[PDB]
RNA sequence: CUGCUCCUAGCAUGCUACUACCGCGUAGCAUUUCCCAU
């Protein structure tokens, strides 16, 4: 089992000192620091998902519920959506992360790149008639 | 991961201005040559 922890952050003392001189952090004025590197220690990654037991089974009153959805929906009345094809798509910062299976070999611009368009269109069919669990 | 902003560099396009040459087109001015047999 993998123990991760949060190393804390770095220090800059020649802006310390800059600030320092032209007085600065004096004793009763309304300024100091309340934004820091906190560390974290090793099993910490469970002890935050262990927050998920506040998650709870509810009803809903379901008259009330659809009355109010109604209203919601007559709120967004000034878009406009719907399918595009692969060729329309805007991709930002694609030297980033993909997901458990696939995280070890390059970023997502390597399968990005890799496949065709008819790759992507045949994808997006294949889910509008199936389910695919991911992790 | 989404949105906003800064800066830099490159590209490409569009548009504007300037410079040169060209030819055209027009106008003006002026000249140079001047012709013959089967």
């Amino acid at each position: 089992v993998a123990f991760q922890t949060v190393k804390p952050g770095n220090f800059n003392k020649d802006f310390y000192d800059f600030a320092v001189s032209k007085g600065f952090f004096k004793e009763g004025s309304s300024v100091e620091l309340k934004h820091f590197f906190f560390a974290q220690d090793g099993n910490a990654a469970i002890s935050d998902y262990d927050y998920y037991r506040y998650n709870l089974p509810t009803m809903c009153d379901i008259r009330q519920l659809l009355f109010v959805v109604e209203v919601v929906d007559k709120y967004f009345d000034c878009y406009d959506g719907g399918c595009i094809n692969a060729n329309q798509v805007i991709v930002n910062n694609l030297d980033k992360s993909a997901g458990f299976p696939f995280n070890k070999w390059g970023k997502a611009r390597l399968y990005y790149d890799s496949m065709s368009y008819e790759d992507q269109d045949a994808l997006f069919a294949y889910t509008k008639r199936n389910v695919i669990p991911t992790i």
